[PDB]
């Protein structure tokens, strides 16, 4: 079935986001499988106890709800570094271990078309912005 | 009267970028000082032995040099996440302990004008675009 592990099951997170729609289902898979039918879906709360899934178009609002999960449209979504929604590649990667962000930052302004850097770790990474 | 502690001072790191400026100075303050007074120096390498400090444009190209000193033109640009050469603050900066990276890309997808996300140490921040 469709990876639901990304989540907790567990942990009675609920989402308080406005419904685009609400559906019995049996499984948290059913739950994200009925978000993926839908093109404005990010994310949905199914609740074990109801068997309710709330799919949710706008940004979570996570709260307490005893049974709820929360889960993403897919858990595929896994980016954590520096994640551009419609993809982008560096300009640049570089090894600044040592350094402050603020030579990163230099390498930025001395690199044509750099417009923004990442410092996540030890990596110094420059883009341009999406064209 | 000029911040030069987020560089290291006593681990021979020098710049072989290419130069706009070569004087002669008592410390690595004063580089920094000639380095603020020209508008396209990115960085610069202050020697403790020779006393040259050498202002440059370009990014930095860091390489061992018995003491030398690698510093930007100021710490203050001390942004790490996603950091923009114009400013850029987030759309939002929120706690996400507890929750995927999807659930962070979820938020994005759900706001108006997110082109990008990070998710450093549970913290969901989503950012737009400079237009
Ligand atoms: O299962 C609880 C359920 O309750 C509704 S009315 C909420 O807005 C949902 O997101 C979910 O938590
Ligand atoms: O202080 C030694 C000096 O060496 C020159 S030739 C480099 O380009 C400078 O940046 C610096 O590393
Ligand atoms: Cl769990
Ligand atoms: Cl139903
Ligand atoms: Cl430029
Ligand atoms: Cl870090
Ligand atoms: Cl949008």
């Amino acid at each position: 079935q469709l990876d639901v592990s990304c989540f907790a099951h567990d942990k009675n997170i609920g989402s308080r986001t406005e419904q685009l729609s609400v559906v019995h289902v049996a499984s948290a898979q059913d739950c994200m499988k009925e978000c993926q039918a839908l093109p404005t879906c990010s994310h949905f709360t199914y609740n074990k106890n109801s068997k309710k899934c709330h799919l949710k178009a706008g940004a979570p609002e996570f709260y307490t709800y005893t049974g709820d999960m929360t889960g993403p449209r897919s858990c595929e979504h896994n980016c954590s570094d520096a994640c551009w929604m419609d993809g982008n590649n560096p300009l640049a990667v570089w090894d600044y271990s040592g350094q402050p962000p603020a030579l990163c930052w230099a390498a930025c302004m001395g690199t044509p078309g750099c417009d923004l850097y990442t410092f996540q770790g030890m990596t110094c990474k420059l883009y341009s912005q999406t064209s």
